[PDB]
């Protein structure tokens, strides 16, 4: 992978692996999400971040954390195919930061998917959210395009829709979900992609066998700790559309909420 | 990746990814195992497999793993390039063996080795059988015909008999269930998921203070998508050795047994 000519975006190619595909021999949405993280990390490294935070951030013990992830897939790449992913970041003033991605088939050059994520500042120790200070923005603004560059430009698009809270009883559920060590990242936190998998676990297998996932919007409200247990809840709201809710098994504390849109095969 | 000059082995390079590493910023043993599967599949594809021979497809037979043995000297770091060489050998009418050698691409030093024993099985009835002479003649032309062992040594760990753990186990992790990401393209639980489940019952303190040097795992029976597993471990031993057992949560049917060897950091 490499920074583009202007140094304001990063591109990387990936060959889809045998264990990365589902029953139709195409990449799962979790494989796509993992690739989005990898190209994101390679972009941060290429622009000088140490092995993820600016100078003012490390001084105040602040980190970027995902508040929302939105992914739209038109075609899932096949096992052995080469997918090219371009990524960039944009300041959203004092609110936070946005990271966007564009996925293309390397052989045809056609856009096969797009993603957008909203990040907010948080104290690493207290978990308290904060606005982006003047000093932090000045430090990372030089690595972003300064005029708008949106993966989802269209007005009233799906990435900005407000998601409601699922009401009990849920139509479908998968309970007792727990992370194993492979679900943890280098910092021993549950990987953001694991939550996508947990959301999808409550979708009936018949829907998965007869439909393709076209869109997924996921809000991240609270982290699942390594010793926590999660219940995944889903209700059809409709193409098939679903409303999702992940909550802690015991006290019912919300950790995520989301929506999925599926197209008939 | 590519076949070597003689066409009797295959090599491929992999760059270690951000989400593939643990707390020490080095590849987990499950990431290594996944890479072993990928290079294995790329080798089968390079030698003409659509992976079953003509006689195998007619008799509805497949290769299935009976045992996996991995030894790691150094886990590659995040961003490092690891080169893996793989080959197969006929083991007469008993079955087949696939071996691997892992090297640091920059230094050329051997950083790990692996060996696996495969047996023929009817895809539908799950009944094991010997390798017929017709099947052997079909794949022998893709193997070195003189011995080529990743584990040559006389009384090496790869061929040790593993006993059955007796209740009560010293440590346990109960209620483990596969999610969709744990399944392969054929909707079977991926062989690497069982390695993760075995390791779940090792206490976190051992993981934090030791590095896994050796893992031997026997595959006795499959965990179905709707099954629940219990992972059991007892210390048998500066090095720490453990005895492992995976069994179905309800009836206690054995699915795997194994051993691990850990060295102090
Ligand atoms: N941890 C990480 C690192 C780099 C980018 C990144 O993008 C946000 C995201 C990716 C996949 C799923 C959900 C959110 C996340
Ligand atoms: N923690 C983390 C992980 C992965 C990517 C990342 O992006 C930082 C960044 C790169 C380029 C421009 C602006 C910001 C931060
Ligand atoms: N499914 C598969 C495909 C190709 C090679 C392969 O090697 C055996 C193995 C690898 C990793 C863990 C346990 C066993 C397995
Ligand atoms: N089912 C399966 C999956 C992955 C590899 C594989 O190896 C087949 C093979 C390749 C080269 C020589 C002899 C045999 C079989």
């Amino acid at each position: 992978g490499s920074l583009t000519e202007d140094g304001l975006s990063y591109k990387e190619k990936f060959v889809v692996r045998s264990y990365e595909v589902g029953s139709n021999k195409t990449a799962t949405v979790e494989t796509i999400a993992n690739l989005l993280q990898e190209v994101g990390c390679n972009h941060a490294q290429s622009v000088g971040f140490s092995t993820a935070t600016t100078t003012t951030m490390r001084k105040l013990h602040l980190i970027w954390v995902t508040a929302r992830m939105h992914i739209e897939i038109y075609k899932y790449p096949a096992w052995g195919d080469v997918v090219e992913i371009e990524t960039w970041c944009q300041s959203e003033g004092r609110i936070g930061t946005r990271r966007d991605w564009i996925l293309k088939d390397s052989v045809t050059g056609e856009v096969t998917g797009r993603a957008t994520s909203k990040w907010v500042m948080m104290n690493q120790d207290t978990r308290r959210l904060q606005k982006v200070s003047d000093d932090v923005r000045d430090e990372y603004l030089v690595f972003c395009p300064q005029e708008p560059r949106l993966a989802f430009p269209e007005e009233n698009n799906r990435s900005l829709k407000k998601i409601p809270k699922l009401e009990d009883p849920a139509q479908y559920s998968m309970i007792g979900l727990k992370p194993r060590r492979a679900d943890l990242d280098m910092n021993q936190h549950v990987n953001n992609v694991t939550y996508i998998g947990w959301v999808l676990e409550s979708i009936p297998q018949e829907i998965v066998d007869t439909h393709e996932l076209q869109v997924i919007t996921l809000d991240y409200r609270r982290e699942c700790q390594q010793d926590d247990v999660v219940d995944s809840l889903t209700t059809t709201t409709s193409d098939s559309q679903f409303l999702h809710l992940l909550r802690l098994s015991g006290d019912g504390q919300e950790i995520n909420r989301g929506t999925t849109l599926w197209r008939k095969k």
